[PDB]
């Protein structure tokens, strides 16, 4: 479904790092954070949402999907927001595994950048762009959203 | 073409925004900025290619258009550094114009926001799904659909 992402977050080198999953194609967008609190939530999802049509938000955690702050940005930005409640549990390992390979790239670029939030953009770019067509998560959520506007 | 960005630097509360204009759709990426170096100007476009297929980028100026750092990340995300001389002269009218348009969405919002930066997104927001009738976010989507597919 054209619309729909998920929130992420997880943890390395004593920081966060936020991750919206666009469900459908694997496609990401990540942050380094200091720590999850609802204003980076809020700021985040609204980047996200300027950014690519985001209608539902499947929230991280019960902090986030009570946090005012999150509700607010939500509302402002015109995403409805559920919770992240895996009521498909196959979901929650495609989650675990995302992260998993995610630092797995941190580590093989983590060399190659001195602060951790240039390693993290670098595995947002390979991971966006490895071919899987095989198609990447960057050419799938275009085709997903171009077919959607064709409606 | 579906691959080609320009760098756009604006200034507005003392502080600076940086621009990635999608030159075909007019869909822009922002963020705001201390100050324009070349450290954060390869930050950004790192971002910006991780999540769009960057192929050429007309960079700003030439201080961006020669700093090693920004020669770095193009060349770690493959990215093509142009200069963005205005070769037909009605490409620089058209930033001129966002910029102002940009600057007058800000301050519509600009008490919504405590911090500019949110302002800034929000107006990101507004410039991508304002309709003209197709928004800027659609025209990029359909060009790039259309690239991927050949
Ligand atoms: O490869 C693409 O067409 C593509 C489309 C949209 C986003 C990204 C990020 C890396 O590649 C892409
Ligand atoms: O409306 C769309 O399909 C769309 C596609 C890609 C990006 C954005 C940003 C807001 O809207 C979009």
């Amino acid at each position: 479904s054209p619309g729909i992402w998920q929130l992420d977050c997880t943890h390395l080198e004593g920081k966060v790092i936020l991750v919206a999953v666009h469900v459908a194609s694997g496609y990401i967008e990540a942050e380094v954070i200091p720590a999850e609190t609802g204003q980076e939530t809020a700021y985040f999802l609204l980047k996200l949402a300027g950014r690519w049509p985001v209608k539902t938000v499947h929230t991280d955690n019960g902090s986030n999907f009570t946090s005012t702050t999150v509700k607010a940005a939500c509302w402002w930005a015109g995403i409805k927001q559920e919770d992240g409640i895996p009521y498909n549990p196959q979901s929650q390992g495609v989650i675990e595994s995302m992260n998993k390979e995610l630092k797995k790239i941190i580590g093989q670029v983590r060399d190659q950048a001195e602060h951790l939030k240039t390693a993290v953009q670098m595995a947002v770019f390979i991971h966006n762009h490895k071919r899987k067509g095989g198609y990447s998560a960057g050419e799938r959520i275009v085709d997903i959203i171009a077919t959607d506007i064709q409606t």
